[PDB]
């Protein structure tokens, strides 16, 4: 067995790297691309950058996450924000229900790697059963060739393909950047693992971007 439940609490209640301020890069491109349509549900939506985004955009957005603490942070910042169309609930995204067919698009954004690999057939099912017809589904996730076996379950492009085709429709996969903001000598020096440094004080780790649609 294994969980990250206490780490991802304890990280909330403190900045964690990942919560960059701003959508992810790589899935801001698609939402200035028109691929987010309407009601959006953010899956493991921690902080909710992205879902803020797209309320502000005109969407009715939902954000799901396990930690009470991303939710009330979620919360605080649509409050700052004024945005009413925005709602968050703490929900396991593996094992979930009452939004049957709701969502038009569905965003994955870092969760996908976040859970244990035995919980992504109950969270793929759980999805697709809160999807509306014809709802898209993106996904940002670690690559394993970055991030290995250990508490993170990071994918390869094959084993992401297999396991997201076997409920949706997949258009593509692609290399992509996760972006984060990590402390001074984060994972060592020499480091373990390969970080980019990027423009802005950012700093990327390698994973893909999956864009898929129900069929
Ligand atoms: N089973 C599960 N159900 C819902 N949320 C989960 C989960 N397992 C992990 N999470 C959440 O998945 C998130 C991964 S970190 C990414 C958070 C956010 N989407 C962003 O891009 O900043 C965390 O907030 C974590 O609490
Ligand atoms: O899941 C993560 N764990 C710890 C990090 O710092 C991190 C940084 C970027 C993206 C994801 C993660
Ligand atoms: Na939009
Ligand atoms: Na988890
Ligand atoms: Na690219």
């Amino acid at each position: 067995t294994e969980s990250l439940d206490l780490e991802f609490e304890s990280a909330y209640r403190g900045r964690p790297p990942w919560s960059i301020g701003e959508p992810q890069p790589e899935l801001a491109a698609l939402i200035v691309q028109g691929k987010f349509r309407g009601d959006v549900l953010d899956v493991g939506c921690g902080e909710a950058a992205i879902s803020l985004a797209l309320a502000e955009r005109g969407h009715t957005t939902v954000g799901l996450d396990l930690s009470p603490a991303a939710v009330e942070l979620a919360r605080h910042e649509a409050a700052k924000r004024g945005l009413a169309n925005a709602s968050f609930e703490v929900a396991d995204a593996s094992s979930f229900t009452g939004y049957d067919g709701r969502f038009d698009t569905i965003v994955d954004s870092t969760l996908f790697h976040s859970m244990p690999v035995e919980s992504r057939e109950g969270y793929l099912q759980s999805i697709v059963r809160a999807a509306a017809p014809g709802a898209s589904y993106f996904v940002l996730v670690f690559d394993r060739a970055a991030i290995p076996e250990g508490p993170i379950n990071a994918v390869t492009e094959d084993e992401l393909r297999a396991a997201v085709s076997k409920y949706w429709i997949i258009d593509e996969i692609k290399p992509a950047r996760l972006y984060a903001r990590f402390p001074a000598g984060f994972a060592g020096m020499p480091a373990l693992l390969d970080i980019r440094e990027e423009p802005n004080g950012l700093q990327s780790i390698g994973g893909w971007l999956l864009s898929a649609h129900l069929g």
